[PDB]
């Protein structure tokens, strides 16, 4: 009996759909979360900024009976995210409107419920007709989970606790909680708040009892403090979680309860020395993530994200930037449990709109790009705070970011620099910048004033995490009062400004908040103790931000991600793994000496194009080869991404010679090689400890190798199976040099989530059991249902057959 199951949905729109007497039984049944945009095909006539998928106007409905014991109680319906411009009705009557696609909210439906036993009905209209109102793919509908909460009239409201730990040592932590208590009875009520604390193994480690008297219709804040001895500290390598169980008592009887998971950890940003987690000075190995996972779209399916994060974590990542909007509660829960530090961003724009198709300031105006900027003046406060009410207990969250690249949207910011920029500092001095800024004409809104209001609102809700922002032009935001509102200046693609921040504003902590997946970005981080990390754009590829010149149909994604749309490890991931992890590691790629970005003359490698050198490489990694399957005798440049200080390369057993990481300024081991069928083997050492990796020439495609991440799942409507298809030759050696059209067949009760191959440059039907491979591989994503049973999975490509998999559903 989960409230998220058995919803009705339709991609239509009629005025009668909310009426007391309208029956939606003819509508399709769905389980939340749901994103309808991915059930529509990739169209050439949709907008590339939102991933070539239309929105439209859609509706949901949900019936539920009033409990037999709904007397002296309240009812709250809670949404964690609905995209967007959504309207809410219960039993014929309007509850309200909610513009923003990413903030959570709730309605008090207590007085609307029909008497004990009888049926109630919620209706949601979603207006995603403005299907280009975003620079990236959004999806459509109730894409995060919902809740139906019943409480006593004396109760902790929704999100009614805030747990903090202002003193943290290894002997003890001071753990404070604020329990709000609302009395919705018509007379005064006396009681007690009992809050019990519990560890990893459910042993009670603390307790506090406080008395209260609260007047009719008033809300009271009860603060309680305890000392937790020898705490298990939450860390990225040891994410231990505690539980606060706060109970409201009348007489001696529990009348309401809230459970507040939390962690005990200290965080500190030091402007001279860097970032400190529980007293360990560590670098932030961050990645940026949008909210979609391809076949599922915006629908928050946890197992799908678990796999992607596990991969990211195996690559060394310890932090996540939620670009450029509030994340899902369930995603933050995943981060608490798995161990990532999380920057949650409130907005992508404030007073003035960005161009949705092109980046930066809005140049054109049309109906379908009309976004949240229309509601920002009235809604920014309610939204920012609700996000924080919802999010603030999660130990993962270590930064609140009030805005991304805002400077583009205000007349005078870019002008007041000297630039009109990636690779230079500004030609104007700090005073000259300030003088230019004073010379610009007054707009209706100011970047500084709005920064202050947002920073101030933020601090009313939480002072235990720093305020930051991703500043694209720090030089001017240092002078407008914007950076002055922040505790941590975040720099979008400004490694060339780290020395400038230290020199000119040393007492303000600074950091990479958006960066390129390249060694030259990380070199700049580890050479500076005052720059504690970076956040790569992006950790995993995402739908949208295409359709521009150079990236026309049928391209869906940019390909800037470390992981592709299937969550498979790309070349850029293995470079970062070679920089972010310590256990010895070698990845072997190559290109034709023609296609390679490097060239050997006199036994020494340099960049081909000196106007495109290694220090200026941008978002998308070159299309390099993992195979060893060229034509005989062709000249090849083997490029290796490794943490080994010495590697020796063998071609069929003949030693090509040892090389040293010290000799390669761009952190890439290189060899010139004359291709002949066989194998390449790299043997390397990282301070004495050895490791070996190799690639093999294969014969033509023989079989389909199928792997499964789990051989058993539960019949809970939510567990995911990820099936990986990989082409192999007669001897089982992996193919990546030719593609095949693979048809999966599955027996037993399952729900298809879909198929992906990781090709950013080409569309495909998500809902087909057939998928073309990319780099010899593909992914099929299935989901458990109500029905237990066995699933028999196999595949073919005409002649080409496969091994057979069996997965139980318990
Ligand atoms: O792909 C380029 C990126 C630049 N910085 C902001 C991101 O949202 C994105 O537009």
């Amino acid at each position: 009996s989960d409230f998220n199951n058995g919803w009705k949905f339709t991609l239509s729109d009629s005025v009668c759909y909310s009426f007391v007497n309208y029956n939606p039984s003819s509508w399709k049944t769905v389980n939340l979360p749901h994103d309808w945009s991915v059930d529509l095909p990739f169209e050439s006539t949709a907008e590339g900024c939102t991933g070539f998928l239309k929105g439209g106007i859609g509706w949901y409905s949900k019936t539920f009976d009033t409990p037999d014991n709904f007397v002296d109680k309240k009812c709250y319906i809670v949404f964690d995210g609905v995209y967007n411009n959504s309207e809410y009705w219960i039993n014929g009557r309007k509850l309200g409107f909610h513009p923003y696609g990413y903030s959570p909210f709730f309605y008090d439906i207590s007085d609307y419920l029909n008497p004990k036993g009888q049926e109630n009905r919620i209706s949601v209209r979603i207006d995603h007709s403005r299907y280009a109102d975003s620079r990236w793919y959004t999806g459509s509908g109730i894409y995060r989970e919902t809740q139906l909460i019943f409480t006593d009239k004396l109760h902790i409201p929704v999100w009614g606790t805030f747990v903090t730990t202002p003193v943290v040592s290894s002997e003890r932590a001071t753990v404070n909680i604020e329990v709000r208590v609302k009395n919705d009875y018509s007379g005064p009520r006396a009681g007690e708040v009992r809050t019990s604390y519990f560890d990893s193994k459910n042993k009670k480690v603390g307790e506090k009892l406080t008395s209260f008297l609260i007047e009719a219709g008033k809300e009271m804040k009860i603060n309680q403090s305890v000392e937790i001895s020898n705490p298990s500290l939450w860390d990225v390598d040891s994410p231990s979680m505690y539980l606060a169980k706060s109970e409201i008592l009348v007489d001696g009887n529990v009348v309401d309860t809230k459970e507040t998971p939390f962690g005990i950890r200290s965080i500190k940003f030091d402007a001279k020395k860097g970032f400190f987690l529980n007293g360990k000075n560590m670098k932030i190995k961050g990645v940026c993530l949008h909210h979609d996972a391809s076949m599922i779209g915006a629908a928050l399916v946890e197992d799908v994200w678990r796999r992607r994060l596990q991969t990211l974590k195996d690559g060394g990542c310890n932090a996540i930037r939620l670009s450029h909007n509030p994340g899902a509660d369930a995603f933050l829960e995943l981060c608490d449990e798995m161990g990532f530090l999380v920057q949650e961003e409130f907005f992508d724009e404030w007073d003035y709109p960005k161009d949705k198709r092109l980046n930066m300031d809005e140049q054109s105006i049309d109906y379908i790009t009309r976004g949240y900027c229309e509601y920002f003046q009235e809604w920014a406060e309610r939204d920012l705070k609700n996000v924080m009410l919802r999010s603030r207990n999660h130990p993962c969250i270590f930064q609140w970011s009030i805005g991304n690249e805002i400077e583009w949207t205000y007349k005078g910011c870019k002008e007041s620099t000297g630039f009109f920029y990636f690779w230079n500092q500004p030609p104007y001095s700090t005073q000259r910048i300030r003088e230019e800024w004073a010379k610009q004409p007054k707009q209706t809104y100011d970047i500084g004033r709005t920064a202050k209001k947002l920073a101030a609102w933020t601090r009313e809700m939480d002072t235990t995490r720093p305020v930051t922002a991703n500043c694209i032009l720090p030089s001017i935001s240092y002078e407008t009062g914007y950076i002055d509102a922040l505790d941590v200046a975040g720099f979008s693609y400004r490694r060339v400004m780290y020395d400038y921040a230290h020199k000119n504003y040393p007492d303000k902590p600074a950091m990479g908040t958006e960066n390129l997946g390249q060694w030259h970005e990380w070199k700049a981080v580890i050479e500076r103790d005052y720059i504690p990390g970076m956040f790569i754009w992006t950790g995993v590829d995402y739908l949208g931000e295409v359709g521009t010149k150079g990236r026309e149909w049928p391209q869906r994604a940019i390909g800037c991600g470390l992981l592709d749309l299937a969550g498979f490890e790309k070349p850029s991931f293995h470079m970062m793994k070679s920089l972010w992890t310590d256990a010895p590691f070698i990845a072997i790629y190559s290109q034709t000496a023609n296609k390679s970005s490097y060239v050997e003359k006199d036994g020494k490698f340099t960049d081909k194009d000196p106007k495109k050198p290694w220090t200026q490489r941008l978002w998308v990694w070159e299309d390099v080869n993992s195979h060893w399957n060229y034509t005989k005798g062709e000249k090849v440049v083997v490029e290796i991404y490794s943490n080994c200080d010495e590697i020796e390369l063998f071609q069929n057993g003949k030693s090509l010679g040892k090389r040293f990481l010290k000799d390669f300024e761009d952190h890439i081991y290189k060899w010139s090689v004359d291709f002949k069928d066989g194998n390449i083997v790299a043997k390397g050492k990282k301070n004495g400890k050895k490791t070996t990796s190799a690639i093999y020439t294969t014969k033509e495609t023989n079989s389909i190798k199928l792997s499964v991440d789990k051989v058993a799942v539960d019949a809970n409507n939510t567990d995911v199976i990820h099936v990986t298809a990989q082409l192999i030759d007669r001897n089982g050696r992996n193919i990546s040099w030719e593609e095949k059209e693979i048809t999966f067949n599955i027996g037993g009760n399952y729900r298809l989530l879909g198929v992906e191959n990781g090709d950013h440059l080409n569309v495909l039907n998500y809902k087909s059991n057939t998928v073309k491979t990319y780099k010899g591989r593909a992914l099929l994503v299935l989901q458990a249902t109500d029905k237990a049973g066995i699933l028999n999975i196999n595949a073919n490509s005409g002649s080409i057959s496969s091994n057979d998999l069996k997965v139980e559903v318990k």
